[PDB]
């Protein structure tokens, strides 16, 4: 299946967000990220994707779609906007191995604060 992402400027969570942050998918599964409002894009955090996984990055303004394999949880950045929390969760298939992993590793605070809100 495919799972349609939005990137905008604003949305319910503040200013550069992910619409939807929080993403359930299976592997075969297409996420489709969509720049509604220009200056977005969608990159993998280093040591933040599945054992296994390849590393990605769009380019700005574009649309992207990506295939998921690997079962796991994905933490992607919008490279412009990381540090003001533009941040999605993938969770591949069921209890992602690498979830405290990730909740516990090193980033900025108010990304940090986004994440919680997203698990929750
Ligand atoms: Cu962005």
């Amino acid at each position: 299946e495919n799972i349609e992402v939005h990137m905008l400027n604003k949305g319910a969570e503040g200013a550069m967000v992910f619409e939807p942050a929080y993403i359930k998918a299976n592997p075969g599964d297409t996420v489709t990220f969509i720049p509604v409002d220009k200056g977005h894009n969608v990159e993998s955090i280093k040591d933040m994707i599945p054992e296994g996984a390849e590393k990605f990055k769009s380019k700005i303004n574009e649309n992207y779609v990506l295939t998921v394999t690997q079962p796991g949880a994905y933490l992607v950045k919008c490279t412009p906007h990381y540090a003001m929390g533009m941040i999605a969760l993938i969770a591949v298939g069921d209890s992602p191995a690498n979830l405290d992993q990730i909740v516990s590793a090193k980033k900025p605070k108010i990304v940090q604060e986004r994440l919680e809100k997203v698990i929750a």
